[PDB]
């Protein structure tokens, strides 16, 4: 009967489970996590390396930021001491091409006008807008240095980042694997007094490769100067398996690889017919979209993965191998996006067992009610969220004052979780203003943390304590 | 019907919601938070800058505190290297005037008398009292240096601060934008061996301005020496939009600005008639004051905002522009106070939706009981508070011993929350006395943290679990 | 009626409440907490002061510990630069006498015998026992340096401390306010190669005084070398009001001071008659001992406070004023003990209102049951405590391995609270042994932290949820 | 009756309780914990000792790792300054033999093949496999330096460790108590340019001894280079009582020692007969295995303790006393294993009272149901575990990106507890990708931390709240 029907497809759920797992398990062995950090903090948490404390992760001063140029990543991304040309990485990994420096810039004399201080100020700079977007050829002129290029002139898109979240390319440079002039560039950038005053965001980005497990990784770096005059740096990192081709073990992963694409293809159409079979039948059912969420999810990876990847990998052999540098980013961006959703699927992919693990017993029948009576969870979720946002908002306004954790308003929505959990650096909140707001801190941790608790749990308890009688009303 | 009546005013609640939001959203864009810290820790967490560790945030020794004078904020507040006079702020923001140094002092030979140690002690100094308040012209005399001035002789009020919380001006100085003698002052203050021995509180305060978003900010600094001989420093920071006038975007914010003042003006009178309509009708109703709390709240900003601000902004053009320095503080103090309450309103302003969001369903009817049966929350709140204060008190007495987090008795009321939440630095509590009090720590975290839990939650649970039957008794 | 009877004594409870408060409030103003730390970390967290990192709070090496002698507390306890003799404390507080160095030592060749390694080892040293207690006159002989003295030969007792917890005086020295030879002592202690090899505990202790608020404080320092060869340092600090006499404000505190001693004296006898009136009547009543706990508590302070204090304060004028040093310690030890219990009373003193605050309403009647039905709290308290001790024990055994927070078995009973609360430094537990024990960590935080929760709260809930019906059965 | 029967054996449970305790109490006094750390961080958290920050616990660079050779443990394990040869360890403990350096290595040109980059790469190295295991005699040849030995050629086994978890000995060296050439070895290892390029794991291990309490301890050190090119170091530490023989107090511990071996021997057989008496009788009983778990547990220590130990201790006198070094490790490995389980028993040993403590009252009868109705705990434990693993898995995949605490998949199962408890370093999770995944963080701490709570507690509550009526149905 159905025990033949479902377990058969359940077998498909069983085996194909390991398949994508095998891919993830195969494409990524456990050590890949190390391969991030071990390959990271050789740059990030490495100091400025003057025999001075501060790292990249803490940078402040403008000119200090060239002490990042000279003495951090420059000598960070390295040339090796062994003794035609042949350049590896710390004897392990593999460099390719050479980074592509980007930046931003805006029209001078744009905005920020004091009316009567025009004495003191001849010109000013406002924030980086959708209208900022302005292109200064003005020298000192060596070639590129002043050359604007649109980001359609370049190939990939821009970067997202926290505050902006924009697209544009102010200037550009392709770096030099030669350690000689890559500093003399900067020295010629002294000759240019470099590229920045009111510069918002500086991009120096590239990507590289380990030889051993052949895996590939991207270096995307973000240094924001918000228009108020500050310096906020950050990072971006993604690993990559560049070609699904493996010179050795591909046909182990390529074994099941071209297999599943028609496997799920069977899953594709079968419920599509069930869409017009059941239209409102899955409305209000709440067992519906989740099952078919994967459908959208799956194809997204499926469709555009090989579509983009198998395309450009070719020239990646060529535009790379010459000292010139191929942009892999936008491609990688997809891999990221790929990696992202593919994982996000894995959950729902995984939890496909969650419905499968229990057909067994009263156990299986009771969780049906669990969320079915959890409808209330949605009811007072809001009053929390508001009151949650409330303090957060209030926090924003109140604590827009000096404090971290706060007042990039989104982050205040997290730091409003982070507290009820813990870890808070509280010496700052109080020392903001000795009345203000620590009462807040008291209020919230009083109110929320006392009001929030059981309004979960009772509704968890009651109907569940009700499911006992409600499982007693079958007996 | 009422669906026309309320939603119409609800529309007013809807739109006017965004209005004050727009102001806050408009007067403060998100980055203003950075504009605090990015502009702060260039002073606070910056070291003493001798190539020595300690910052301002950690200061201890008396003479070290002049290593704050020379090598911290002095060179902190800066003169720029570009090449008549033209001085900008790190190329971004804008200085104005020059700081006004203040201080305190007390009569010598006042109090602190050992009877038989008068051998060892000729004179002494007690705490800073309401009677301390005493004025030493005694030299070395250059002009101001010994000149007392009352704080009515000066313009603004004093500062609050933690332990004192007083008003007075011991001496005064207007600083120099010239970096030359601003040290030679201190050098002439070496010639005066400066101003301090038993000095309680040293004020060096001022305020400045960003050019870009035109926003304005105040620098209020507090260094307390409590009479026991110690050194406790701190800070005070508030941002400002100085003139509601904007040379560019004012009429965007001035669009709705003069609009709402008569908008809420409609709200003003309408319930005032409802006060004599319903007198005791809102007594015991508990739906009453909160609705009309805003009323007091609103006008406070409303009335005195433009009242004080629009006044003095004029001379702020003049007394500023000469090398002499206008006090903006007391004004700013209001802005703070302004900023403070205006935010505090926003909550209740915000939560005005909290009653509005739910007219919908049984959801709306059940929260009525939520606090209505929460009356018990007030009942055993006290026994906690006492027992809370109890340990805290006990903590005060017990841990008046060396420890932080404790024994400025108010702060012990927080550190009595901070623990049950977490983060405690516990190596100190035990190491106070190996019996004493870690049993306490055990007791509390045992007792409270076991006794406190459900005495919330049951009362949360029960009556709520009772609201089910109590929502079942409508069905 | 009784409303005249109780409130009258309640008035006594009301007023006399503030009395002892006033004492504590009067004897200790809030700033006294600072007066600890501000006066402390000028020694503790101050580095070794070579321009080297480590402080006293972190000391390790034997010889490094003389870098504590020379360059920490020696120059810490200071002589002032102002210009017969006249020496103040940083211009504020007041030194008295000069510290009394103590130490320990044990018989050589006592124990620790490898049988076949007697080749390698001629002599050894075991732990510090009740039988260790052995007295080496052997030189190099200058006078005291080798002179044992019993602690009855000296005046006060010994110190408790963590591992030992013993009494004895190995050697002694009275220090020198002269900063000259106090180092040359140590230099003559180089001439003696100092006093230590297998030395267990080194005591350098003294006490001093602030002039301003006249308050007094004790410096008791502990450096343990456990016999395994390690170095564990620590501190001891207590503040003091030395004479209840105040040269100025005494008669404010001496106002109510001689008042209360006969006040409570009224409380003394009145229930003593009630002891033979009610013998078993207070048995099983559980309202009994707590009320009369204070009785023991009160007199303890009462009796021995002035008994010891008023005695020795006399010679404290004399044995102090000569360059020789009076031991105040044992006296202070009582003050500590005094301070300790007097505070401990204050709780029960305080909570005397806890019964008083509620005679009011059903509120007052329901908490009667609260602990009355809390009898169960004692029932499964044990199973926890065992299982608590269980893991702790298991922790001890398991984690007797390198780790802090653990395996001084008492401390493992705290670190078994500390986790369920939080803050754990967990990188150590796992990295102990990669199986061992992090499963433990999992188990406990699973088991306890899931099993412990509601077994409190249900028993809190149920009977309380039962008190509703049990308060419904009066209605 | 049985009160004579059980309490008699309960007496045996009572007394024999202290016996093994006495052993543990006797074999290990409390201070042994210190004897770990006090003897540890003289190596671990000691810096590289160049007057540079980083310790062993933080090592990164390859060549830096010889700054561990030269300037850390080399001079760490020390030769003493007192004035034939006579070498202590800080006048306290005792060295023996001299460490045995080990390492690993793999075939060159094995794997890691880029197909078209064979231009850039002549040879490569893949991970350390079960097939890696390859033996390079290639020079520069001095004797051992290139000599492979199997681990059966050596005596003990290999080490477990985190990622590998393997067995093999690449090369070997016996160190020198002479501090002269032990560096010149390394200098001759400069002459050999040492032993490493693609080296996975470097073992330098040994064990030593305190003279005082005669206790013994093992030094097992692990430095992994995973094949991606990174550097992860670590430690291993176990204390030891080497011979149960004590030159002094043995016959105190040897008093009860040969006593219990026949004591439990009585316990051995008595239930063995009860196995065939009751076969399925203990099936489903759930009171069964736990009681007899100790049985397996006990003998494991019992059997192999003296079996291995009493054997090799002999030659430990000899192969030690010559400058050559006996391997004690494998022996110690058992001690560890011994120490481990013996402790693990102690729990169940301890909790033997847990059944014994309560025969008393209704208290004793109610906990019977506690787990008896806890059967549900197993029911939704899974849905958690999955959903637990789910996010963890998702975490792995998502956060295989740079982060700690994560993506050695096992560790993500802990860091999935660690959060709900607390302490998280959260600045990394968000800053991974600003969308990705902090929503996750939100989700989990929302979902789990709200969904997990009462699904414990209700099931704890309900049936317990049911045990009241279920204890009311006896009355
Ligand atoms: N007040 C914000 C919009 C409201 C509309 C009602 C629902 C909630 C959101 C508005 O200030 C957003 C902004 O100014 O950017
Ligand atoms: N005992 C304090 C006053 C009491 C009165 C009763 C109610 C509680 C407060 C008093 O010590 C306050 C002070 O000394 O500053
Ligand atoms: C361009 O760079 C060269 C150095 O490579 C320098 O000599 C020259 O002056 C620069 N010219 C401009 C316009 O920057
Ligand atoms: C070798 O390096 C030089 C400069 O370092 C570079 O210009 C050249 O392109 C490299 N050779 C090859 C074949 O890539
Ligand atoms: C005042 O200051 C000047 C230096 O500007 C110094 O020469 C003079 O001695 C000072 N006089 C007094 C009374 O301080
Ligand atoms: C220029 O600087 C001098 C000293 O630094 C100052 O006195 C002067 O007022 C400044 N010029 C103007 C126009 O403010
Ligand atoms: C005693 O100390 C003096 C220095 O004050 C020194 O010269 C003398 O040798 C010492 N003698 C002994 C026995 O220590
Ligand atoms: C002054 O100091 C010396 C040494 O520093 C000391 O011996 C003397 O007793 C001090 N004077 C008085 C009056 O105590
Ligand atoms: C062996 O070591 C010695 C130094 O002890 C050195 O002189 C010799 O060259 C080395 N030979 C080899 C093959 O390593
Ligand atoms: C003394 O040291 C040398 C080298 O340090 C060593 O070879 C010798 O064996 C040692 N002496 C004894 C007796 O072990
Ligand atoms: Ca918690
Ligand atoms: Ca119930």
């Amino acid at each position: 009967k159905y025990l033949k029907s479902v377990l058969r497809e359940l077998v498909t759920y069983l085996l194909f489970l390991i398949v994508l797992c095998i891919l993830t398990y195969g494409m990524m062995s456990s050590n890949v996590y190390y391969y991030t950090r071990m390959m990271s903090q050789l740059f990030l948490d490495t100091p400025v390396s003057k025999t001075e404390k501060t790292n990249f992760k803490t940078l402040s001063s403008m000119e200090d930021f060239w002490k990042f140029t000279e003495g951090s990543l420059l000598d960070g991304l390295y040339w090796k001491m062994q003794p035609d040309n042949r350049s590896f990485i710390f004897y392990e990994n593999l460099l390719l091409g050479v980074p592509r420096i980007r930046q931003l810039r805006v029209r001078n004399g744009s905005c920020s006008i004091p009316q009567d201080l025009r004495d003191e100020i001849k010109e000013c700079y406002d924030v980086y807008s959708v209208s900022s977007e302005d292109r200064a050829p003005f020298g000192p002129r060596n070639g590129t240095a002043w050359i604007y290029t649109s980001e359609k002139d370049l190939n990939g898109s821009s970067h997202w980042g926290i505050i902006a979240t924009y697209s544009g390319a102010g200037y550009y440079l392709d770096l030099s694997r030669t350690r000689e002039e890559t500093a003399a560039q900067v020295a010629s950038l002294k000759k240019n007094v470099w590229l920045d005053r009111g510069t918002r965001a500086t991009f120096i980005d590239f990507s590289v490769y380990n030889a051993n497990i052949n895996l590939f990784c991207v270096v995307r770096l973000l240094v924001e100067f918000p228009a108020t005059g500050g310096v906020i740096p950050s990072w971006q990192f993604q690993p990559l398996k560049l070609i699904r081709y493996v010179t050795t073990f591909d046909f182990f992963l390529a074994a099941c690889e071209i297999i599943f694409c028609f496997f799920i293809f069977y899953y594709v159409v079968e419920e599509i017919l069930e869409i017009r079979i059941h239209k409102l039948h899955y409305f209000r059912s709440f067992w519906n979209c989740l099952d078919v969420v994967i459908v959208v999810l799956s194809v997204v990876a499926i469709g555009i993965n090989i579509y983009r990847t198998s395309n450009v990998e070719v020239l990646l052999q060529f535009l790379e191998d010459q000292n010139t540098f191929p942009n892999f980013e936008h491609l990688a961006y997809w891999q990221i996006q790929f990696n992202n959703i593919a994982a996000v699927t894995v959950f729902f992919v995984w939890i496909k067992l969650f419905k499968f693990i229990n057909f067994n017993r009263t156990m299986s029948q009771l969780s049906t009610t669990m969320s079915r009576c959890a409808k209330d969870l949605f009811g007072f979720a809001i009053m929390f969220f508001i009151i949650f946002l409330a303090y957060a908002q209030l926090a924003y306004l109140v604590f827009g004052t000096q404090v971290d954790d706060f007042s990039t308003f989104q982050e205040c929505i997290f730091t409003q979780f982070r507290i009820i959990l813990g870890d808070i650096n509280f010496a700052e909140i109080e020392e903001a203003n000795r009345v203000l707001g620590p009462i807040y801190f008291t209020t919230f941790v009083f109110f929320m943390f006392f009001i929030l608790l059981n309004m979960f749990l009772a509704i968890i308890n009651d109907t569940y304590s009700e499911v006992k009688s409600d499982l007693a009303q079958q007996k």
